[PDB]
C-alpha cells in the first residue's frame, strides 16, 4: 500500500495506547516522590525514560547512583535497602548480581545499585555501563523515538525481540543503536538486507566492516558486543524478513501470526504422508528461571538428537516446549525401525592378541574379515528410536542439564502417535515439520 | 595328532594318485615325440616339469624357444603354428598376448611362444621371465616337492589357491618361492603368522623387510611382485589360518569344507531374526572370461553398495555369484524402509539470489533456516532399498562394468524373500551373513 503508508499504519500497532502512557506517568511521579523523600540520588534510564518502549511493554528502570567510595557490598546492601522502601511489592531478582524488582501503582519497576562515575573508563560489569548507555542515547534518539518502536514492533511480531534466552533476538539497546546508526526503521531494514554473519557495526566510528562474527560495538565500551545474545539463526531470519518486507511491504509484518491451531486428525495424516517417527520426551518442569531452563532444554534436546544420529535413526529436526508443569523434547526421525543386527568393528588382522580377544566372545554369527580388519555381526538392544531414547534418557540423564537431567531421572515418558497429539505440543510439531496453512 | 603326523597324513590328500602321474607321463612323452619330429626347440616348465603340481591339477606347460632375431609377430605367428600341429584339439587363448591351449592324450597343455634368451636382463612381458622362473627353481626345489604340494593343498582347501581373479589368492610360482625361502611348509606357516600388509619377502636377497605393500620380490626380476594378485583379505585370511593351524593342527585344514546346504525355512528364520532386507539383482551372465567377468561383478556390486550407503539404507555386506546362465549381486541392508520425507540442503542465508531460487520451488512443506543455512523438506522417490536399486540399475547401468552393465540394460530383476531362496545363491547368502553350522 506504499511503504510510507504502511509505516504510518504500523505506528498504531506500535505506539502505546492512552491509558498506558498515563499509567506510566502516574507510577513515575509517585516513584520520584518516594525516592526524593528519602534523599536518594537516582536516574530513570531505559526505554520508559526515552519514550521508546513498545506498546504493551511498560516497565520503569531506575538506577540508584551512589558515590564512588562505597565497597562492593556497601552498594549491594544499601542499594537493596531503597528498592524495598520505594516499591509497593518486590522480589530480589538476580541478574549478574542482586537487584530489586517490584511494582508501583500497577507498573513494573527495576531498581539497580550502581556507581556514580564521572566519565566511564571504569567498568566492572554490565551494571556500570547502563547509565552511560542512556547518557549516550539521550538526545541522539530524540525525534527518532517512533522509528525505534517500529523496529521493536517488527521484531516482536516476528518472534525475535528480546535478548533473553527463550528468544535469542534483539535487545532494546541494540534497536536504539541501530536507529542511531541508520537514521530510521526503513533504512535499518534496507541495509540489513546485506548483513552477513561477519558484519561488524561500529556505532561510535560510524563504520561497518568485516570481522569474525556479527558484532555491534557498544559506543560506550568497544569490547562489548551489544548483539552478543542474537543467535545466528535469528540474524538469518531477520535479514530474510528485511528482504521480504522491501520486496512486498505489508502491515502483516507488524502483526503476530495467529498460530496454526490444527486438528489431531490432520497432524496424523501429515505424519503418515512424511512416513517418519514423531515422538516426545515428557518430564516435569524444574522450578528454575527461563534463562536457566531454556539453555538446558536446548542441551538436552541436542544430546538426544546427537544420540539419534549416532544410532542411525536419522533425526530430521527437534524442538522443545515448556508448559507450566511439564517440558517436552520433540523429535522427528527418518527411521522408524532398524535391523536387530549390526556390524561391530574389530582389530586389524595383524594384531594377534586383540584378534583372539575379539573372537573369544560368543555370538550367533561368525565374524569376518573385510579390507584387512575383523568385523562381527552383533545385536542391538533396541530397534526403534523411541526404544533408543528410553534407554538413553534412563542411563544418560546426567548429561542433559543439571535440573532437566535430575527431573528426567525422577520421571520421564516417551509419547508417540495420537497420545502425543493430546499434549500441548501440536504447534511446535507443526513448526518443526514446516506444516503450511 | 602331532603336527608331524598330520603333515604325513596330508601328503595323501595332496600327492597326485597313480593313474594321474602316468597319465601325465604318457601325454608328455607323446608331446615330446610330436615336437621332436618337427625339430622344435622347447622346454617343459611349470609344476608338471618340477613334480610340484597338486593332486587333481595336471597341466603341462611348454614354452617354445625361438632364436633372438625373430620380430614380435614372427614369434606370434610361427609360435601358434606349432601349437596347432602338436595338440589333439586346441583353442587360441589370450593371456597378455596370444598363445595356444589344447589337449594331448587326455591332458591339458599350454604352448607359449617366447625368446631363447641367454641370461635375462631382457624382458618385455611375463612370457620372457617364465623360462627363467623354471631355471631359478629347478633344483632349488628338488627334495622340497611335497612341501610345495602341502602348501598348495592347504591354500586350496581354504579357497585361496590361484592368482586368477575369481580367487585373488596364491599362484604356484609364489608357493615355490615361499618353500625355497623358508625351507618347508611348516616353517612357511610358522613365519606367516607374523606377516603384515607391509611385509616384503626378497627371495634372492634372503631377506624380509618392511615396504609400502605386501611384496614378494621375483628372484628373476626385482620389479615384479609375485604376490601382485593376492588380495589384502586373502593375505589376512592366510595369516589367521596359519595362526589357527599352529595352535591346534588338524587334517581338517587340508580338506575343503562341504558347504552348509541350508533349507529355505532356516534362512527365512535367520533373516527374520536379523531384521534386515536381503535381496539380489538377477541378470544374464555375459559371455566373457572369468578374469573379465569377476572384476566387473565386483565393480557392479560395489557401485550398488555405495548407492545404498549414500541413500541411507545402511548396507551390511554384499556378495556375488555367477552360475552358467545368470549372475546375482546379493545385498543385506539394515534399513527396510526409510521415511518419504528428507532434508535437502540449500544456500547460506546471505546468498540472496540462490535463496530466492531455492524458495521458488513449490513444496508441500515450508523450508527453514538451521545454523545459518536454508534447508527444505522434500520427498524421496523410493523408500525401500529394493525400490532404490530398481531405480539405480535402470538408470546407472553404464557404470556397472562394460558387459555386466550392458546385460543389466537388457534385463534385470530384483528378488527378495522366499523367491530369493529359490535361486542358487543360498550358500553365498549364508556366508555373507556369517551363518554357523
Ligand atoms: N544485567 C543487567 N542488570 C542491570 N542492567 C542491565 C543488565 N543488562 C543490561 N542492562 C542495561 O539496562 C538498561 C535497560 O535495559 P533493558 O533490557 O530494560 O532495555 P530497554 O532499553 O529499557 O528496553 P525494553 O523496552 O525492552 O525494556 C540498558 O542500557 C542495558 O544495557
Ligand atoms: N563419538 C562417538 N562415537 C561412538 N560412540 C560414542 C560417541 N560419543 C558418545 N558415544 C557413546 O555414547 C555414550 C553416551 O554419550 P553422551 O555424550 O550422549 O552421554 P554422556 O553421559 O555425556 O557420556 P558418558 O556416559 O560417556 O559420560 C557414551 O558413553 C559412548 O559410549
Ligand atoms: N600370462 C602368462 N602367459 C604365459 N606364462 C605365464 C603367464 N603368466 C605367468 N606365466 C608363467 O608361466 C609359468 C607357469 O605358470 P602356472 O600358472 O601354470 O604356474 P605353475 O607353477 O605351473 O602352477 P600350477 O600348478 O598352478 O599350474 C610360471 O613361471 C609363470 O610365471
Ligand atoms: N559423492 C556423492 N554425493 C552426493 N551424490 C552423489 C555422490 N556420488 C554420486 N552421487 C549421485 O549419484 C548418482 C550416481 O552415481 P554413480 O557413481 O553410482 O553412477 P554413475 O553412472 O557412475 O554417475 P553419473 O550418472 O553421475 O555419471 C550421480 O549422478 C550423483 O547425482
Ligand atoms: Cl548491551
Ligand atoms: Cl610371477
Ligand atoms: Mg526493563
Ligand atoms: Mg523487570
Ligand atoms: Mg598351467
Ligand atoms: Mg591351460
Ligand atoms: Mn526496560
Ligand atoms: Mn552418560
Ligand atoms: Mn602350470
Ligand atoms: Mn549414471
Ligand atoms: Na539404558
Ligand atoms: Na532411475
Amino acid at each position: 500500500m506504499k511503504v510510507e503508508e504502511i509505516l504510518e499504519k504500523a505506528l498504531e500497532l506500535v505506539i502505546p495506547d492512552e491509558e498506558e502512557v498515563r499509567k506510566g506517568r502516574e507510577a513515575e511521579e509517585e516513584l520520584r516522590r518516594r525516592l526524593d523523600e528519602l534523599g536518594v540520588e537516582y536516574v530513570f534510564v531505559g526505554s520508559y525514560a526515552r519514550n521508546t518502549w513498545l506498546k504493551g511493554s511498560l516497565e520503569i528502570d531506575v538506577f540508584l547512583l551512589f558515590p564512588e567510595e562505597f565497597s562492593k557490598e556497601e552498594l549491594r546492601e544499601r542499594g537493596l535497602e531503597i528498592g524495598k522502601a520505594v516499591l509497593d511489592s518486590y522480589e530480589i531478582r538476580y541478574a549478574e548480581h542482586p537487584y530489586v524488582h517490584g511494582v508501583v501503582k500497577g507498573v513494573e519497576v527495576d531498581v539497580v545499585p550502581c556507581y556514580k562515575l564521572k566519565e566511564p573508563k571504569n567498568i566492572k560489569s554490565a551494571v556500570d555501563r547502563t547509565p552511560f548507555h542512556h547518557k549516550w542515547l539521550e538526545g541522539r534518539i530524540k525525534g527518532k523515538e517512533n522509528e525505534v518502536r517500529l523496529l521493536k514492533g517488527f521484531l516482536k511480531a516476528n518472534g525475535i525481540y528480546g535478548a533473553e534466552y527463550k528468544v535469542r533476538g534483539f535487545s532494546g539497546y541494540l534497536c536504539e543503536l541501530l536507529i542511531v546508526f541508520y537514521g530510521s526503521f526503513l533504512e535499518t531494514v534496507k541495509n540489513a538486507r546485506r548483513w552477513t554473519r561477519r558484519t561488524v557495526i561500529d556505532v561510535a566510528k560510524g563504520e561497518v566492516r568485516k570481522g569474525e562474527e556479527f558484532f555491534v560495538v557498544d559506543p560506550v565500551d568497544e569490547k562489548r558486543n551489544v548483539a552478543a545474545n542474537l543467535s545466528l539463526d535469528n540474524l538469518a531470519r531477520f535479514v530474510h524478513l528485511c528482504r521480504e518486507f522491501m520486496e512486498a511491504p505489508s502491515l502483516g509484518f507488524f502483526k503476530p501470526k495467529h498460530p496454526l491451531e490444527i486438528e489431531p486428525e490432520r497432524l496424523r495424516k501429515i505424519v503418515e504422508e512424511r512416513g517418519t517417527a514423531v515422538f516426545a520426551v515428557k518430564f516435569r518442569k524444574p522450578d528454575i528461571v527461563d534463562d536457566n531452563l531454556y539453555p538446558q532444554l536446548e542441551r538436552a534436546s541436542r544430546k538426544i538428537f546427537e544420540f539419534l544420529e549416532r544410532e542411525n535413526f536419522m533425526p530430521l529436526r527437534s524442538a522443545f516446549k515448556a508448559s507450566e508443569e511439564f517440558c517436552y523434547l520433540l523429535f522427528e526421525c527418518q527411521i522408524k525401525e532398524i535391523s536387530r543386527v549390526f556390524r561391530r568393528m574389530g582389530p586389524q588382522f595383524e594384531d594377534e592378541r586383540n584378534v583372539k580377544k575379539f573372537l573369544s566372545r560368543n555370538r550367533a554369527f561368525r565374524p569376518f574379515i573385510e579390507n584387512g580388519r575383523w568385523w562381527a555381526f552383533e545385536m542391538r538392544k533396541f530397534t526403534t528410536p523411541e526404544e533408543g531414547v528410553r534407554s538413553y534418557a534412563s542411563t544418560h540423564w546426567h548429561t542433559l542439564g543439571k535440573n532437566v537431567g535430575e527431573s528426567i531421572r525422577e520421571y520421564f515418558e516417551i509419547i508417540s502417535g495420537e497420545k502425543l497429539f493430546k499434549e500441548p505440543v501440536t504447534a511446535e510439531l507443526c513448526e518443526m515439520m514446516g506444516v503450511k496453512d
